[PDB]
Formats: C-alpha cells, sequence, structure tokens
C-alpha cells in the first residue's frame, strides 16, 4: 500500500521460504548463500523440510551473547540446491529503536500477510516463555500465534524475526550484521 509494504514485499517474495520442523511451521527469512534465520524455540533437527522438500541441515547454531544468555536466534545451514540473495547490506550494524515498521508472514495458514505494526522498541530484557532472553523489539500490535520467524522491516532495513507475544504486544530477536560474517 506505500513504500514500507514494498520493501517488505520484495524481501518476501525473494528471501524466505517455509520451514517445517516437528514444532511446526515458520517463515524462514534467507539472508545469503545457503544461509537462513529462524526462532530458536523451532527445534531445528539434521532434517528440516523447506517448502515441503526434506532437506538436511548442515550446520546449525543457537545464538547467545557474550553473557550466555538466550538471543531466540537459530542460524541454519541448509543442503539446498539453490543460494538467497544477499541481503546482508540491509542488516543494521548496531541495536536501534525504529519507527513504521512493517511483520511479513507466508505460512500455509497465513500467506501473503503484511502488518503495520508502527513503532518499534529496544525492549532489550525479557523473559520469553521463561528464557532470560536479549536483544528482544517490542511492537504494540496483538500478535498472535503463527507470525513467529516473520520479518520485521523498515524501508531499506531487515531489523529482526518475530520470536512472540503477550496479546497486547508482539516481541522480535534482532538481526544485527556482526551475526553473518563470513
Ligand atoms: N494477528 C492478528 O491479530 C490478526 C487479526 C485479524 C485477523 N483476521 C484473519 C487473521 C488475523 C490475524
Ligand atoms: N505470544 C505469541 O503470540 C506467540 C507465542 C509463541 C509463538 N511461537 C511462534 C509464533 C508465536 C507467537
Amino acid at each position: 500500500m506505500g513504500p514500507g509494504f514494498d520493501f517488505a514485499q520484495a524481501i518476501m517474495k525473494k528471501n524466505t521460504v517455509i520451514a517445517r520442523t516437528e514444532k511446526g511451521e515458520f517463515t524462514m527469512l534467507g539472508v545469503y548463500d545457503r544461509v537462513a534465520v529462524i526462532p530458536t524455540h523451532a527445534s531445528v533437527g539434521e532434517i528440516i523440510y523447506i517448502n515441503d522438500v526434506e532437506t538436511r541441515v548442515l550446520d546449525a547454531c543457537a545464538l547467545r551473547d557474550l553473557t550466555d544468555t538466550n538471543l531466540e536466534i537459530t542460524i541454519v545451514k541448509l543442503d539446498r540446491n539453490q543460494k538467497f540473495r544477499d541481503i546482508r547490506h540491509f542488516l543494521p550494524r548496531c541495536e536501534d529503536d525504529y519507527n513504521d515498521a512493517v511483520l511479513s508472514v507466508h505460512t500455509s495458514k497465513f500467506p501473503n500477510m503484511y502488518i503495520p505494526v508502527g513503532q518499534v522498541t529496544n525492549y532489550g530484557f525479557l523473559n520469553l516463555g521463561g528464557t532470560p532472553t536479549h536483544r528482544i523489539l517490542m511492537y504494540n500490535f496483538p500478535t498472535r500465534a503463527g507470525q513467529c520467524g516473520g520479518v520485521v522491516t523498515t524501508t531499506g532495513k531487515v531489523i529482526g524475526i518475530h520470536v512472540g507475544g503477550n496479546g497486547a504486544q508482539g516481541f522480535a530477536a534482532m538481526l544485527l550484521h556482526s551475526y553473518f560474517t563470513d
């Protein structure tokens, strides 16, 4: 509907797959080469389904900060025959607040879904499902069970992936450029 939705759509159309684990279907953001991200609560194993194709996981790393606190991001390398468009230059370098973000989801349950979530706060610490978690972004939209792993964007930046909510607010784990240096 506007330039925010334009940038979000450009990311969804080229840099997302539908990931299925034993814990459900997730929006999964491809970042570069065969490297993607997913919420750590997806519990990625040795095999994952990518757009309903059985795919070997070559590596999976649940990220933690240097205080050894959960970040809720898992970086996955997929045994896929095709690379993602490299979008690392759209990743922020530092922790920040944002105006006018869009949360975008693509699953069997929620195809082609885009939500204008508005102002995004650098919230920081959250007890997420009982797990102390750092680098959380917060937005005032009643997000539902199923939007997790969804890409949070502003115009020109991919800033996070949806990892939870409390019925009134939604919470995203930051993406930082430094996570994807090769
Ligand atoms: N995520 C939501 O809060 C939300 C609101 C209205 C809806 N109607 C169809 C799906 C849906 C999701
Ligand atoms: N609170 C929520 O809306 C919530 C909780 C757990 C979830 N797992 C993946 C999506 C998601 C959303």
